[PDB]
């Protein structure tokens, strides 16, 4: 898997944000997470921390696993990286995303999360507290 460049357009929650890539706005659907809706526990922080971490960014990218890379919404499915930084695992280190959506063709950074998660669920961090 490679990185690729896309810029911020714009926040919009703990999971999903506006990209430019290649040249198009697009909804990128952040891989393997589920953060809370902004309406339930733990969703404004949510929101406010992917915000924080892609706006403060000098450089956004994105990266497409091996399967899927839009769904059924058209929104694009990749892991998103803030400088280098992958946004999945600064959010599950932080008990403020659950490692979600784990599909088959498109689970390549699954143990890395769940590694994350592990450490997150011992801190009793946020979602885990
Ligand atoms: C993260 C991800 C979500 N989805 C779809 C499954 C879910 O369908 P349903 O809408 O039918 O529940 C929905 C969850 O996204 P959200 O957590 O953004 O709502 O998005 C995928 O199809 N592939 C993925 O990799
Ligand atoms: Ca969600």
């Amino acid at each position: 898997l490679h990185k690729e460049p896309a810029t911020l357009i714009k926040a919009i929650d703990g999971d999903t944000v506006k990209l430019m890539y290649k040249g198009q706005p697009m909804t990128f659907r952040l891989l393997l997470v589920d953060t809370p809706e902004f309406n339930e526990k733990y969703g404004p922080e949510a929101s406010a921390f992917t915000k924080k971490m892609d706006e403060n960014a000098k450089k956004i990218e994105v990266e497409f696993d091996k399967g899927q890379r839009t769904d059924k919404y058209g929104r694009g499915l990749a892991y998103i990286y803030a400088d280098g930084k992958m946004v999945e695992e600064a959010l599950v280190r932080q008990g403020l995303a659950k490692v979600a959506y784990v599909y088959k063709g498109n689970n390549t950074h699954e143990q890395l999360l769940r590694k994350a998660e592990a450490q997150a669920k011992k801190e009793k961090l946020n979602i885990w507290s």
